[PDB]
């Protein structure tokens, strides 16, 4: 039968069977009675105030509180008068009425009805039914007192009680006697419950979107009768007996902002449900487990042992018994003796433990719930009627679809319904507050913090280290890892408990012995003062507000008159933002200032790529140094700078100290001399080997989760009241300024507040998902980083030993025992070997965590292992592990990543690497990528050229490695295989061909091998390919050392400029993108790829033409362009075209010609190019009026007219990198539309010497296609190469 409701009022006269005056079990034998209903058979209401430990003058307000986490409400005129009484049993009738409802709640009762307790403690023999102890039964009173009292006997399993004297406070007591209670020890007794109904607990989310764009009312509130299922599974744990104690998590409180809290145990933390059962270890669940196996055993024992009732001659045997192998699910032999079996009782616990859960439950029945244990909370709001039923509905609840709010759980959001629902004045809230207050002893700045906001941080003596202890194994033994996962379909296969039997009668005799142990709780003070002087969000987000009471304000970035005047606020945006805001405007332009500043704020507060540069940086938020000053003060300098040289490590202010303790070796003495058992042996140590790597994994995902998250959600929630206060003093500012003037302006121009406030909501949104965003990405970085590697090094050392000892136990026994051993000596060898990957999916379930972390290991740039750049006149690795560089102050290098590598052996780079990272067992899968420059040949060292072989990078620590090796005019990339064997990789270069541009110039090389094939990429393509289908097996474990390793001519030296290798795939579609990132550059190019410089000689080269050049004879002067020749020395081997030749274009200026100082790029410099002949003066001149057609330059004599901006502008066309430039001749300066477009005409040139048959590049309307769709301009007249000499050229 279903359980079903009995609906009665208040007033009803004692019928002595459902309305009675019992005795509740703390109340000793004191002689107060108590009127009690019942709602459903051992469900027993009882209205009235819990009294049971509470002086009578705690009830009412005072300075004290009771517990230091949740906010008290005190009130003492609840429950006054029968309206009163009555008022509360119809609600929870109807809260009851809810629960039945859905098929859950029926499944969550019929548990806790038909769960009896058993009769009798530990201190009773083991064939006694010890009716009379205080944890079974209550009396209750048949005759109307004054001339006759009895007392009977009642049973019962749950009282529920009313408010105490905090109403928000909800707890479940149970019944223990002489410092030992019997509802842990597998047996249980009744329960008693504290509630109230209308109060509920207010929440908030921060992931998603509120409904409205307001910040007045936000959040939402907790459904009631769901606050009650959360005391009806606790009351179900500890009736079944399973509320075992067991290792809390107790709160560091060992520093000046850590948070104060009692220790909680697993029982708090199983039944939340969600990611917060992950932060509770496998050992220690190992242990619950085996410890309720224990207690299930024993009462197995004393149920076999017990025969008869020497106190209650009205109970029965066999029924008792039945009853009691139902509840506890035993198996019954043939013989009738009673036994455990591990599948149902593991199934048993599982569903008892893992099956009911907040979340589950709030999931099914569709009501809007918290996230985690350790979240954020607000003032709690009363419900004016829950009887009302155009309100409350027992088939819906908050969600009425009739009103249209089934949707986005509009039913509970604070904002929306805002009018039924009163809120609770806080002139009576009692808080935990803490007062901050500088070393002087009177600073005049005292700054309050609520207990709530600190930071939650474990301590290491709440990690168990079961690791450790020495374990013996042998061929029974089979460790079943526990899971943590509840798979919904248990109930629906249990099908609402159909084989129940129906429990006895409630009618024994009365008790006697009444002696029981209550508690006793004592208030303590508010008031905890203490001097910090480390600024943190705690002294920023003070100094961000401004009083209630002030009228004008005025913005400023500076913290310290922040604190000194309450008049100003701080300000963490951008200067002109600044001035902005302190502008003061007429009554003209007040709408467009007003629009003007608005659009400030949402363009400053977005901000997602700042500082677009060739690091390896995905996403940054500039500002929240500036805005919360979070760890070694990240405040001052660069955020972006402190964040590029050190990591995630920064955001946070208290490194925690790991836990990783050695874990024991085996004890394989089982010593089986014959039916080659050894195997089973060995193979039960290579489980139980992987199950101590899954326990360790386990143990640091649990400190991870229960420190670094904490910490990072306490700084996400002070960005989003930083910003949300930003807006509030903006609109603040901006009505002040509407409210200034007199009526003449706010006639002439009209301005609604709504409006911008929607706007300023919009964009705080957009800010608070860019910051989550970015601090999700950060806190996985680190985890994945700084705390895996020391696990992985821990577990191979073990592994390491444990192979060593197999090895040796194998062969001083099994090799001698059983001839056959080769298998298991293969398994040995190979088993061991493959560490177990890493994997957040096992022990962790919630999609939150999993979405991102899969985000980040798909991310590309976040696998760098060797990272090298120049920082600060030295070499740091800049991927975040942290490898020792060996380098002295004495060699100087360019800042733009320049590294000359020559045979002298001066330059010394060592490098030693933390190559301790979850390895790679396949291998033959990486890439190499670097930017080369080599010398060029001098007509001597054939021998050089053809028989030399050398390199400067190499890994050699095995006898087996690979290296990559440079030759004349080749490149050789060389890996070793143990069988001896080798494969390579050749490419060369044509110079037979007479076409040449990667000689003495930088280019980009990408060396990439899989398992199928290597790949060379030199420009992005593929020119030759080779095949390493061989299995190598070779693995690099050593350094890289970056030298020559010969004694040879010094008049080679190779530059090098971005070294990356990479343990990650890059197949296509990434080198392309790593090419334009590390080639992109804002200024311009030189031949070779050089900067663009001043003061440099110069020569003409163009694409359009092989042979051209500009030359001013030595004997007249006259400049001209002739054909260009080969090397005048003949040799047969080698031949090249020649480059130095023409005449020099240098930019030399009379005023500053040497030491020219620092100056500032611009976009468009104007530059004059003009060059000097000893002491004759040349002059570019262009007639202005000019009406012929293809009309040189005019080298003119020296011209008294340089105010006049005949200037020389020089900029680019083509989108992808290149090494020339585009010169313009802008007679007009004001030209904002284009003058023409390209001409390449044919010319026959007016010279006097001859006609000269010329392809000319001037401004013609006879090309406009090229340069109007716009392509990249590789072969044009508009190259104009700049060559300059140097002497890593020889002519």
């Amino acid at each position: 039968m279903p359980v079903t409701i009995n609906n009665f009022n208040y007033n009803d006269p004692i019928d002595n069977n459902n309305i009675i005056m019992m005795e509740p079990p703390f109340a000793r034998g004191t002689g107060r009675y108590y009127k009690a209903f019942k709602i459903t058979d051992r469900i027993w209401i009882i209205p009235e105030r819990y009294t049971f430990g509470y002086k009578p003058e705690d009830f009412n307000k005072s300075s004290g509180i009771f517990n230091r986490d949740v906010c008290e409400y005190y009130d003492p005129d609840y429950l006054n008068t029968n309206d009163k009484k009555n008022i509360f049993l119809q609600t929870m009738i109807k809260l009851f009425n809810r629960i039945k409802s859905k098929p859950l709640g029926e499944k969550l009762l019929e548990m806790i009805i038909n769960g009896i307790p058993y009769l009798g403690d530990r201190r009773v023999p083991l064939e006694e039914f010890n009716t009379n102890i205080a944890s079974v039964t209550v009396n209750k009173l048949i005759s109307n007192p004054g001339e006759v009292e009895r007392k009977k006997g009642i049973f019962a399993n749950l009282i529920i009680f009313g408010p105490g004297p905090v109403l928000n406070e909800n707890e479940t007591i149970d019944i223990g006697i002489q410092n030992h209670f019997a509802s842990r020890e597998g047996f249980g007794g009744i329960m008693q419950m504290k509630f109230c109904p209308e109060y509920v607990s207010v929440f908030n989310n921060v992931q998603e979107n509120k409904g409205a764009s307001i910040f007045n009312r936000r959040g939402y509130f907790s459904d009631p009768a769901l606050i009650l299922m959360h005391q009806l599974i606790y009351v179900l744990h500890g009736l079944y007996g399973i509320k075992v104690d067991d290792l809390p998590i107790v709160p560091n409180e060992k520093k000046f902002f850590m948070q104060s809290t009692d220790a909680i145990q697993a029982e708090e933390l199983y039944t939340f449900g969600g990611q917060d059962p992950s932060i509770i270890t496998p050992s220690t669940d190992k242990s619950i487990y085996d410890k309720v196996l224990q207690n299930f055993r024993g009462i197995v024992d004393r149920l076999n042992k017990v025969l008869v009732c020497i106190s209650d001659p009205n109970i029965n045997i066999n029924i008792y018994k039945n009853k009691f192998k139902d509840k506890y699910k035993f198996v019954e032999d043939s013989e009738g003796k009673y036994s455990i079996d591990v599948e149902s009782f593991d199934k048993l616990y599982k569903s008892l433990m893992f099956g009911f859960t907040e979340t589950n439950i709030a999931e099914n029945y569709k009501i809007k719930t918290r996230a985690s244990y350790f979240s954020d909370s607000l003032p709690p709001v009363k419900i004016k009627n829950l009887l009302d039923n155009e309100i409350y509905t027992i088939e819906e609840g908050f969600n009425i679809s009739d009103k249209d709010m089934e949707k986005e759980y509009r039913g509970q959001n604070k904002a929306i319904n805002k009018q039924a629902y009163e809120e609770i004045s806080k002139e009576h809230l009692a808080v935990y507050k803490i007062q901050m207050c500088k070393s002087v002893k009177a600073p005049g700045i005292c700054i309050d913090v609520d207990n709530e906001d600190l930071f939650f941080i474990a301590d290491k003596n709440s990690f168990s280290d079961d690791l450790s202890k020495n374990e013996r194994i042998e061929y029974n033994t089979q460790s079943n890892y526990i899971e943590n996962d509840f798979p919904i379909n248990e109930l629906i296969l249990d099908t609402d408990l159909i084989s129940k039997i129906e429990l006895p009668s409630e009618n024994t005799e009365s008790l006697t012995d009444f002696n029981v142990d209550v508690p006793v709780y004592e208030k303590q003070p508010a008031i905890k003062k203490i001097f910090t002087d480390e600024n943190t969000i705690f002294q920023y987000l003070y100094s961000q507000t401004f009083p209630l009471d002030i009228r004008d304000i005025s913005l400023t970035s500076s913290f310290d008159d922040a604190l000194l005047f309450s008049n100003k606020v701080y300000s963490f945006f951008s200067m002109d933002y600044i001035k902005t805001a302190n502008k003061v405007v007429e009554a003209g332009l007040f709408a467009g200032w007003v629009k003007q500043i608005v659009n400030d704020f949402v363009i400053e507060a977005n901000k997602s790529n700042t500082m677009d540069k060739i690091a390896d940086i995905s996403l940054i938020v500039p500002y929240i140094g500036l805005a919360l000053n979070v760890g070694n003060e990240t405040a001052k300098g660069n955020f972006e700078n402190a964040f590029e040289i050190a990591g995630a490590s920064i955001l946070l202010e208290f490194i925690p100290e790991l836990l990783i303790p050695v874990v024991g070796a085996f004890l394989l003495e089982s010593y089986i001399d014959n039916k080659n058992k050894i195997i089973k042996t060995i193979d039960n140590a290579l489980t139980k080997r992987n199950e101590k790597w899954s326990d360790m994994y386990g143990l640091i995902v649990a400190q991870w989760l229960s420190t670094v998250n904490t910490q990072f959600y306490t700084i996400k929630e002070g960005m989003y009241k930083a910003l949300n206060y930003q807006a509030q003093a903006l609109e603040e500012i901006i009505k002040y300024r509407y409210n200034i003037y007199s009526e003449k302006e706010k006639s002439n121009i009209n301005i609604d507040f709504n409006d911008i406030n929607s706007k300023l909501n919009e964009g705080i949104n957009q800010a608070i998902d860019n910051i989550n965003n970015f601090i999700n990405g950060c806190s996985v970085s680190y985890l994945m980083k700084k705390m895996i590697p020391l696990a992985v090094e821990k577990l191979l050392d073990f592994d390491n030993t444990l192979k060593k000892n197999l090895l040796n136990y194998i062969d001083e026994n099994k090799l001698y025992l059983i001839g056959s051993a080769e298998y298991e000596k293969s398994k040995v060898n190979k088993y061991l070997k493959t560490i177990m990957p890493f994997d957040l999916s096992i022990y962790t379930n919630d999609t939150i965590l999993i979405e991102m972390f899969n985000k980040y290991n798909s991310e590309i740039l976040n696998n760098i292992i060797l990272n090298l750049r120049y920082k600060d006149n030295n070499l740091i690795d800049l991927s975040g592990y942290g490898a020792k560089v060996e380098v002295y102050d004495g060699v100087e290098l360019n800042d733009k990543n320049q590294f000359k590598l020559t045979s002298s052996a001066n330059s010394k780079i060592r490098v030693t690497q933390n190559q301790n990272i979850i390895f790679n067992s396949v291998f033959l899968d990486f890439s190499v990528s670097f930017w080369i420059r080599i010398p060029k040949y001098k007509n001597d060292g054939i021998q050089n050229y053809i028989h030399n072989e050398y390199t400067i990078i190499n890994c050699m620590k095995n006898n087996s490695g690979w290296k990559i090796s440079i030759r004349g005019n080749r490149i050789i990339w060389t890996l070793i295989d143990i069988n001896g064997k080798t494969k390579s990789v050749f490419f060369e270069y044509n110079i037979r061909e007479d076409i040449s541009e990667y000689i003495n110039r930088w280019f980009f090389v990408t060396i990439t091998n899989n398992l199928n094939n290597a790949k060379i990429y030199i420009n992005g393509k593929l020119e030759s390919n080779t095949d390493i289908k061989d299995i190598r097996e070779v693995i690099a474990n050593g350094e890289i050392i970056f030298k020559l390793d010969g004694d040879i001519d010094r008049t080679q030296f190779i530059w090098m400029k971005y070294f990356s290798i990479f343990n990650t795939e890059l197949s296509q579609s990434n080198i392309e993108e790593r090419y334009k990132i590390q080639s992109y550059s804002e200024y311009l190019k030189d031949f070779w790829g050089n900067p663009l410089m001043y003061n440099k000689e110069y020569y003409m080269f163009n694409a359009g033409n092989k042979n051209s050049y500009i030359k001013l004879k030595k004997d007249s002067p006259v400049g001209e362009i002739l054909t260009r020749s080969k090397y005048n020395q003949n040799s047969k081997y080698i031949n090249y075209r020649d480059l130095y030749i023409g005449e020099k274009f240098i930019i030399r200026r009379k005023s500053n010609s040497q030491s020219i100082n620092d100056d500032i790029v611009r976009k468009e410099d104007y530059i004059y190019l003009d060059f000097f002949n000893l002491n004759q003066e040349w002059r570019v001149y262009t007639y202005k009026y000019f009406k012929k057609e293809e009309m040189k330059l005019f080298l003119a004599p020296i011209y008294d007219s340089d105010e006049f901006y005949n200037t020389i502008q020089i900029k680019e066309y083509d989108e992808q990198p290149t090494y020339s430039c585009q010169l313009l001749f802008k007679k007009d300066e004001e030209s904002t539309d284009e003058i023409g477009l390209i001409g390449i005409h044919r010319f026959y040139e007016s010279g006097i010497v001859f006609e000269e048959y010329k392809d000319y590049f001037c401004i013609s309307k006879w090309y406009l296609k090229e340069v109007k769709r716009k392509p990249y301009n590789l072969k044009l007249g508009c190259n104009w190469q700049f060559i300059p000499k140097d002497e890593g050229w020889t002519e």
